């Protein structure tokens, strides 16, 4: 499963305003390089890759001409540094979740507006088709989405009114959602992703603080358990696995825009400071794929 030539790459944000940043990291020598902006600013997107590529979905433009949630999937090719867009979904989602299942993007949640979705659609590379599937039980935006073993899981988030440590399956052969065992913590704008039978949810918003508390799902026991806590508490960060440990990125911690990256090793259970970003923002889309060209 592990090869080499893999970067962390990270897609927009926010500071002051929607960048449109894309920069790839490499956990091997601790460097970072700077690739092709997005052709539009987004923040509160999601990053994922399907074949190599790497595709943003969603997110909102925040700028001083205006705030626009965004429909937009674009697709980067790293033999080519090149940005190209694709289908759009059939909605905006700002504050999205994604997640890959047998090569198709599922779009999950975000808000249009004051509208807070629970609608859930699927992405098609060889076709670049969307078509909608089975909505969630809860509308959730800022949601955290993973797959594990096939399955897809949406975990927390935020419906409108209150901030949520629920969380939910979508089984595809089924093409329906069910509600899992809730999160011991209300989780709103948390990282979530998968290390080997686990779901993890770490950091968040709970209407009032950031969390630097994470904790994980065993899909077999079907239990939550807190495992150790980030250094730092945030929430509209960026996450993602790679070299079986949790990488999170950036967010926002209340007061200040995170640029620290801290490391979770799972075999000792401890948080570690690799790097920090070239700057600080939140609410970026974070994916692994090889190095460009
Ligand atoms: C991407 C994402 C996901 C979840 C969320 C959720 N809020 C937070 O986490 C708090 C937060 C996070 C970042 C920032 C601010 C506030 C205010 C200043 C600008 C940056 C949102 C759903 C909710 O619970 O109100 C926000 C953003």
């Amino acid at each position: 499963a592990p090869k080499v030539g893999r970067l962390i790459y990270t897609a927009g944000g926010y500071f002051r305003q929607s960048l449109s940043y894309l920069e790839a990291y490499n956990p091997s020598d601790g460097t970072w390089l700077r690739l092709a902006d997005l052709q539009v600013p987004r923040s509160g997107l999601a990053g994922c890759v399907v074949g190599g590529l790497l595709y943003a979905v969603g997110g909102r433009n925040n700028s001083p001409d205006g705030n626009t949630d965004s429909s937009a999937l674009d697709c980067y090719n790293p033999m080519t540094n090149q940005w190209s867009p694709c289908a759009p979904m059939s909605v905006p989602r700002n504050r999205i979740g994604v997640g890959v299942i047998d090569g198709h993007i599922y779009a999950v949640g975000g808000s249009h507006g004051c509208i807070h979705h629970n609608s859930v659609e699927r992405y098609e590379p060889e076709r670049d088709e969307w078509h909608l599937v089975a909505p969630m039980l809860t509308r959730r935006i800022g949601v955290g989405v993973a797959v594990l073993n096939r399955l897809l899981y949406a975990v927390g988030g935020f419906d409108g009114t209150n901030r949520l440590n629920s969380a939910e399956c979508y089984y595809p052969e089924r093409n329906e959602w069910r509600m899992i065992t809730a999160m011991n913590t209300i989780r709103s704008g948390a990282g979530v992703c998968v290390l080997h039978n686990c779901i993890y949810a770490a950091g968040g918003y709970d209407g009032q603080d950031q969390l630097n508390s994470v904790e994980r799902y065993d899909v077999e026991t079907e239990t939550w358990t807190f495992v150790a806590p980030m250094k730092h508490r945030r929430s509209a960060l960026g996450i993602t696995v790679h070299q079986g440990r949790i990488y999170v990125l950036g967010g926002y911690d209340g007061h200040t825009f995170l640029d620290s990256v801290e490391c979770y090793d799972p075999d000792t259970d401890t948080w570690s400071e690799v790097t920090r970003m070239t700057s600080g923002r939140s609410g970026v889309g974070v994916a692994v794929t090889m190095e460009p060209c």
